């Protein structure tokens, strides 16, 4: 197991092709969890299942520059289940990350931070166990 929050080196950054996998389990009272793929300071995207948000399960996504979160993407679809163990696979393609959850395509979020090859470290936090954090090429 983990540490939670965990940083996931992403080394010269990430590239089309690169697939990370994050496994765990979701803790029983569950609020929130969070993926952040940085370039320095800025969150280039930011996934962000909310379990609780004015009594709805959403999944947020954003990009944070200069300090400032941009424009929330958000998915009403939300594979997460308080207690239950998670694969989030992350594929990252030419024009967007790809999203898929226990297998399930999930969303596609644009490229908006695009220096693709600065986006050098993925942060895991929030409240799950986790278990494995890794990527390869497809």
């Amino acid at each position: 197991p983990l540490i939670v929050p965990y940083n996931l080196p992403l080394p010269g950054g990430v590239v089309p092709r690169m697939l990370i996998t994050i496994l765990g389990t979701v803790k029983p009272n569950a609020n929130r969890i969070a993926l952040d793929f940085q370039r320095g300071n800025d969150v280039a995207f930011h996934f962000n299942p909310r379990f609780n948000e004015n009594n709805r399960r959403v999944i947020v996504c954003n990009t944070k520059l200069d300090n400032n979160w941009g424009r929330e993407e958000r998915q009403s679809v939300f594979p997460f289940e308080s207690g239950k163990p998670f694969k989030i696979q992350v594929l990252v393609e030419p024009d967007h990350f790809k999203v898929a959850v226990n297998d399930a395509h999930l969303l596609q979020y644009n490229h908006r931070v695009k220096k693709l090859n600065e986006i050098s470290k993925l942060g895991i936090s929030g409240d799950i166990d986790l278990t494995s954090a890794s990527y390869t090429m497809i």
